[PDB]
This record gives C-alpha cells, sequence and structure tokens, in this order.
C-alpha cells in the first residue's frame, strides 16, 4: 500500500522447508534509523556488485524497500513505527534484511527489533563471531576466537511480561504471590517491579535442535549449552536438562566418561560432536581465557545477547558483527549495531555489519559463490588496512576511508 | 554447641553503624570445603603474620570456627548444609570470612553462598577488581582496570522465586497470568519453568547509597549504573531511574549537559563525581574496549554477578579475585571461586582470592597498616614470580609454589 512491489522479480517459495529461490527474487530490505541512511547504500552496492560477479549476469536480486521505525512515520503518518504489512510481506517474500532501528520512548512502545522477532516468530538469534585477519583487537589473541551464537528468540525475561512498582497489576500478582503461592522471598514487597521470566520445552529444543543440526551441517566440534541453572534450576537448568536429552533422544547422543557430557556421531563425516555445558558466568570467563575450546554456542534470550555482545568486542568486531533471525517460515538479517545519529548521513561508520548479514542472507538462499565473494571482498579490505574510521583510530598506516568507499573498497578486492 | 569459642578474645560491637573492634577480636572463618582445606590455612597464617608486624604484638585475632557446607554435615550430622547458630554467630561476632562452600544436589536445597547472603541480608555484594602488575592476562592492557563494583544481593531473578515446567504450581501461575493478568506473551504456556524478578526502590536506594558514598569515601571519579533497562524497563529501568533520583535528591546531584547524566560534588574533596549509566550488554563490550572510563559500577544481582566475574578473568585474576557481603548488621567476606575438589588437599592452588578478601576484613575493621601489607605482600610474590601453579603455567621464567608457600612468599615480601 505504501510499499512498490519490483515489476520484475519473482517471490522465493518455501517449498516444505526448502526455499526455491529464483533468478531475480524480491528481497525485502529496511533501510534503518539513523546511520541505516549510510551503511544500507553500501550494502545494496556490494551485494550487487559480488551477485554480478558470482553469476555473470544471469542472477539479479529485486531490491523492495518496506519501511520500519522512524522513518515508517514519515511514509505512513506519525503513530504508526510498525506496520501491518511489513509483517506480511517479510512473511510473504521469504527473506529480507535490515538496518538499525529506533525504537521512542515516550510511547509505550517496546523494542521494534524483539517486536519482529516474536511478531513473526523468528525464534533463532544466529550470531557467527570470527576474527578478520587484520582488524585491530583488545586482547592478544583474537585469531583463537571461531564461534557460531544460537541465541533463543522467543521466551526469557526478553518477552517483555512486566509490570510497575506501585501498579495495580503489580499489586495484583505480588498479592497473588506472596498470598496464593506462598512466597516469602520478596525482600520489599511495596514499590516493587515485576518481570516474568518463561522458559518451555518446546522453547529449548526447537532451538537446540537447530544448534546440533548446524554442528552436524558443519562439522562444528561441538555445541555447548550456557545456562545460570544451578542458580536458576526451573528455566536455566531446564533448558540444559532438555537441551542434553534432545541430544540423546533426537541425535543418539552418548556419555563421554560418566557423564555429564554426550558424544553425537556426525552422521556425514563420522567425527563426534560433543554436547557440553557452562555454567553462563563462568563462560564469560572462559571465552576469553580458553576460547579454542568453545564453537557452537546454545543458550536463552538474555544470556545470548550478553555473549554475542561480549565475543564481538573481544575479535575487534563491534561494528562488523552479522546477525539473522530464523524462524520456520520467514528470515530477518540485520545490522547488529545502533542507528548512531550523531553521525548519521556523514557517510563515515563502518558498514561491516549489515554486510556481512547480508553474505549469511546470500548464503540462505543457496548463493554461495556471490556470499564467499563478499567475504573475500571484506578479508582483502580489510587487511589492506583500506578502512573506515573507528578501525582506523586504531591502526598504524591505515587508509581513511568513508563508508561507501569501504563499499567500493570491498568491490575491489572480489 | 559444636563451635568451641576462643577463651581469649572479645566481640566487635557495633556502635551504631560504627565498628568499636578491639585489639583480640573473636572472628568466625568458615574453613570451606575443597580447596576451602587449602586456602584458608595459608590465609590464617598470612594474617596473622601481617597483624604480627602491622601493631608489633599489641593486636591479636581470635580465629573461631563455624561451620557450613559439606564440612557442617560431617559435624553436625549429614542433614545439616547450613547451621541456625552460624547465622547467630556471624550476626553475634560481626565480621566472619570464608572458603568455597558445596551446595549438595539431588537434596532440593539452594546454593549456600546465597543462602548466607539473602538470610543474613548482606544485600551489598562488592567486589573490587584492580590488576596486579604482573600477572598474565588474555588482554592487551590490563592495567587499565580499576573498578569496584556493587552489586545488589537481596533481590532479582537470584531471589530464587520460581516454578518448574509440569508442576500444579507453574500450572497455576501460568493460569493466573494468562486468565486473570491477562498475558498472551508466553509462546508456550505447556511444560513451561517460571521465574519471578523482583527489583523494588528500597532494593536498590539502599544499594546505590552504598555505591556513591563509597566514590566519596574514596574520590572515585564516577558511579555507573549498568542495567538492560531498555528491555526490561519495569525491573532495570526502575533501577536506573531509582538511581538517578537517589543521586538528585539524597547527594544533590545536577546535570551535566542537557542529561542523562549528573555531577555530584565530593563534599571533601571538591570533585565532581559523574553518576552516569550504561546498557549491560553494551557495557560487557565497554570494559574491554574502554575500561579506563569507568571505575565504581552499581548493579542488579545477576548483571552484576556476570559482570564481576567477566573483569576478574580480564585482569588476570579468576584466582585472586575477593569479595565482601556487607548488611547493616554484619559482613560476610569471602574466597570467590569454587572448591574445586579435583585438586582438594594437594596444596596446590592460588590463595590469593580468599587472603585479598582478608585485607578486605581487616581494612573494614579498620586495620588498614596490617591490610596494606597483605597487598604489599601480594604484589611483591607476584612481581618476584614466585607464584603458584595457575600463574606459573602461563610466565616464563617463574618459580613454582605451594599454596602455603605463596603464603610465605607473600609474608616475605610484607
Amino acid at each position: 500500500s505504501k510499499v512498490v512491489v519490483p515489476a520484475q522479480g519473482k517471490k522465493i517459495t518455501l517449498q516444505n522447508g526448502k526455499l526455491n529461490v529464483p533468478e531475480n527474487p524480491i528481497i525485502p530490505y529496511i533501510e534503518g534509523d539513523g546511520i541505516g541512511v549510510d551503511v544500507t547504500p553500501a550494502m545494496l552496492k556490494v551485494v550487487d556488485a559480488a551477485v554480478e560477479k558470482a553469476y555473470k549476469g544471469e542472477r539479479k536480486i529485486s531490491w523492495m524497500e518496506i519501511y520500519t521505525g522512524e522513518k515508517s512515520t514519515q511514509v505512513y503518518g506519525q503513530d504508526v513505527w510498525l506496520p501491518a504489512e511489513t509483517l506480511d510481506l517479510i512473511r510473504e517474500y521469504r527473506v529480507a534484511i535490515k538496518g538499525p532501528l529506533t525504537t521512542p520512548v515516550g510511547g509505550g512502545i517496546r523494542d521494534l527489533n524483539v517486536a519482529l522477532r516474536q511478531e513473526l516468530d523468528l525464534y533463532i538469534c544466529l550470531r557467527p563471531v570470527r576474527y578478520y585477519q587484520g582488524t585491530p583487537s583488545p586482547v592478544k589473541h583474537p585469531e583463537l576466537t571461531d564461534m557460531v551464537i544460537f541465541r533463543e528468540n522467543s521466551e526469557d525475561i526478553y518477552a517483555g511480561i512486566e509490570w510497575k512498582a506501585d501498579s495495580a497489576d503489580a499489586e495484583k500478582v505480588i498479592k497473588f504471590l506472596r498470598e496464593e503461592m506462598g512466597v516469602k522471598k520478596i525482600r520489599f514487597p511495596e514499590h516493587c517491579g515485576i518481570g516474568i521470566k518463561p522458559c518451555s520445552e518446546e522453547g529449548t529444543k526447537r532451538l537446540v535442535r537447530a544448534a546440533i543440526e548446524y554442528a552436524i551441517a558443519n562439522d562444528r566440534d561441538s555445541v555447548t549449552l550456557v545456562h545460570k541453572g544451578n542458580i536458576m534450576k526451573f528455566t536455566e537448568g531446564a533448558f540444559k536438562d532438555w537441551g542434553y536429552q534432545l541430544a540423546r533422544e533426537e541425535f543418539g547422543g552418548e556419555l563421554i566418561d560418566g557423564g555429564p557430557w554426550l558424544k553425537v556421531k556426525n552422521p556425514n563425516t563420522g567425527k563426534e560432536i560433543v554436547i557440553k555445558d557452562v555454567i553462563a558466568d563462568a563462560f564469560l570467563q572462559q571465552i576469553l581465557l580458553r576460547p579454542a575450546e568453545y564453537d557452537v554456542i546454545a543458550c536463552m534470550n538474555l544470556n545470548g545477547d550478553y555473549i554475542s555482545d561480549a565475543l564481538a568486542a573481544q575479535v575487534g568486531g563491534i561494528g562488523i558483527a552479522p546477525g539473522a533471525n530464523i524462524g520456520d517460515e520467514c528470515a530477518l538479517f540485520e545490522a547488529t549495531h545502533g542507528t548512531a545519529p550523531k553521525y548519521a548521513g556523514q557517510d563515515k561508520v563502518n558498514p561491516g555489519s549489515i554486510i556481512l548479514s547480508a553474505e549469511m542472507m546470500l548464503r540462505h538462499m543457496g548463493w554461495t559463490e556471490a556470499a564467499d565473494l563478499i567475504v573475500k571482498g571484506m578479508e582483502g579490505a580489510i587487511n589492506a588496512k583500506t578502512v573506515t574510521y573507528d578501525f582506523e583510530r586504531l591502526m598504524d598506516g591505515a587508509k581513511l576511508l568513508k563508508c561507501s568507499e569501504f563499499g567500493d573498497a570491498i568491490i575491489e578486492n572480489m
């Protein structure tokens, strides 16, 4: 209705689990707020370039701008931050990609990135972090990190089930909890806010199954379940138990030693994947001290968030971290950083993040060659020290490029 | 009743907020399980040595063993993990110190360290992490870190208010939430575990007040409130708002720029402390990339846990991190690491942690000279590369000492 669907271009179809991608698919993209206006032109350019090179003119993406965030209020009228047709169109066109989004305060509105996740039930937040040779890093050995994060998107304290201190609602559930449930452990029942943390069996096993299948599909060496289960027995504890249970029941897992850990034999390469767990506060330490011991990670919503952020800073890629949100019916790839208004429009921020989320998009579509050319580009650009401001401030002897130019530096290294 | 109170020795008295320490105070200590049997002899020895040197024979601690954990079942009978008189005796004798504690599984028992915290309402978990020149570190610049963590101990998802997936209890509160509260955001109401996260006003302002008073008492440059408030508005959001509010209302805070941040003028040195906040996932990144920007930190229970663990690994001090739990009526200092059974009794683990928690104990008692000698010792021992196994594996050219001997290496450098 305000989106214009492209005249040339065909829809990706879902033929029972499998994507059936046409050679000219229509891909919805949400430009993003703030620096979205800078990073997204770069991405459309380096992806067009990479598919123009990969298939020598045969395949072409018909990009179709859909709207969310702040720009959506400028297109549909100041009150609509998330159009009902964005949800329909992502659902319909099957894969989309987006820039950073702004949720306003003062409006009673919850996180629009999280709204997209839950409203489209894109229950897998996949966060691949690896080191790219050359990026300035805070740590002595960033090349040791090559992990893939399977963060559960649909439950946990991120669902947003909460009530205000002094509201009637809060008053009511604290009353229920103390009176009917008999809780004595709320230290100050007056002027107290309550949040609800749900973890379900169907919730963790659809994530873990994703995680282990990824490890087989790519011969990763293990799957670590990270949780804060010693303290949060019935949710985090639950998550680990149900995760282990699935590796045993659906993937034939067997105990190594006298447990806890399991072995899963990869039905394609013969190699054994270790299913193991580590408590989430110690894990924060283990990724810094022993990173090469960890590889595919599976975790609930909140931890997954903290872990991915932490991992991305260690390897120097806070501005180049990619992300995908994946469900059973459509997928959403995304720049994993903020809108950075201070700089918006100055063509100067790094477009790494959203570009690499676009090679994940490309890979997901089976356009392996195109995706492989973007990471070919990235490594080359980075390695050529032909970098954008944020990496140049920390490198000695690099060439400062603008955003669009790092775009071009990626196509020149392809 | 099974504890033997020392014949010589006088109780510390609390004269309205102020401690009145006698020159021969009785200090309860809990030996600890696992390597508690190794680390605690070292600590009693290096503290006796440091007070023997500081006051030249005038002052002496009368150590009194009280019992919790596994050893408590061997003293009071296999069922009692936490004796009611440990709580009375810590309450009574005012400051105690402990080793690592074991909570069993299969018993329905919750975390005994957390039980001590809540049962004695030691609502401040203070975690000072700094770099000690010489410790092997995973990061390029560990000397940039000198932060003090004020982690709230009595509320949040750590209270332990939770119910099992498929229990009647869980069934009941999910029913209440969906039916009476009208929640539509629990993705899978069947086979779902529920945890309760409470944050109260009285809860956050008694922690924040502790934090800001610490910054004035020691001229620290700022207090960062870290929270996950953009997503958890009514608890984390609440915590930040109430924290800012207290800096304004009780400490005269004024906006820097057009806010959010505040300035508090230290009423003793004239310097302005900045009260600021950062969202907890980005903070995990900021401590790695810009650590010198952060100093006194104030946060809820769970984050505080993850932050302190993360900070301690960056500065190389996972085995030498100290901790105190402080309330309005008694204090509990502690080795912040596990019982490490694999090694228990082999006299080989690092006793850094509990020793440094003992200089915090000593400082808290006003025995500044003795405390200053332990950190004098530590720096010297570490710097002499006369180290225990865990630091020696990572140093080139160090001397491997046993646990007791690192004890002695600390007294030799005093």
